């Protein structure tokens, strides 16, 4: 396995630029990887987005030399992407256990929430 929970990656989703995220356990399935291999990630930004991504569409954040990193220009997506970058940079400066406690999304009822530390 190339990744574990808490690892910072860039993931490519169709219709989006390469986005900063953190490998995490799917809070419904209780698993972070499965079978080609997939990994569950949460996307840094202003909304609690998550997804199962194939390993070919993931690379470490901070194989990595072969991808083309392109930043969004469109205002709305760019500001969300910049928020994700600021958060992934702060997470990169912390230990794996500190970033799991600070950035892991929380289910409150059936509603997926940003980690209250991030929300505040
Ligand atoms: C490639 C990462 N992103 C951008 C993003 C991430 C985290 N926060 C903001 C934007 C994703 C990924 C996925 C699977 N879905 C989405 N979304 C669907 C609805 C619009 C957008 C963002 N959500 C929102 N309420 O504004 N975005």
């Amino acid at each position: 396995l190339k990744y574990n929970v808490g690892d910072l990656v860039w993931s490519k989703v169709s219709g989006y630029p390469w986005w900063p995220c953190m490998v995490s356990a799917d809070p419904l399935l209780h698993s972070y990887t499965k079978l080609a291999r997939q990994y569950h990630v949460q996307f840094f930004g202003d909304a609690p987005e998550r997804a199962w991504i194939f390993e070919k569409s993931l690379v470490a954040f901070a194989a990595a030399e072969k991808i083309k990193l392109l930043a969004p220009i469109s205002g709305k997506l760019r500001a969300q992407w910049e928020m994700g970058i600021v958060q992934a940079e702060e997470a990169a400066s912390m230990s794996v256990e500190e970033r799991k406690a600070k950035f892991t999304f929380l289910y409150v009822g059936a509603q997926l929430h940003l980690n209250p530390q991030v929300a505040k």
